């Protein structure tokens, strides 16, 4: 699992999970940016299915989803 900081107030587990589907497989992907439930924490989480897939997305944190970069970490 990992932590992705810098999610857009209108992000979702789909656009973030798919954006991360290019690194490997994902069993989970949360997004704390609820623009409707006032539950937007400004970041979400990502949970890949394999270790090699996680290390890859961590090889370069110069990401850019929702039109904004993020902060990938080991949760």
């Amino acid at each position: 699992k990992m932590f992705i900081g810098g999610l857009s107030w209108d992000t979702t587990k789909k656009d973030l999970k798919d954006y991360f589907s290019k690194f490997g497989e994902v069993v989970d992907c949360t997004l704390k940016l609820d623009p409707i439930t006032g539950r937007s924490r400004g970041f979400g989480f990502v949970l890949f299915k394999e270790s090699e897939s996680v290390d890859k997305v961590m090889d370069q944190k110069e990401h850019k989803l929702n039109g904004k970069v993020i902060d990938p970490k080991r949760a």
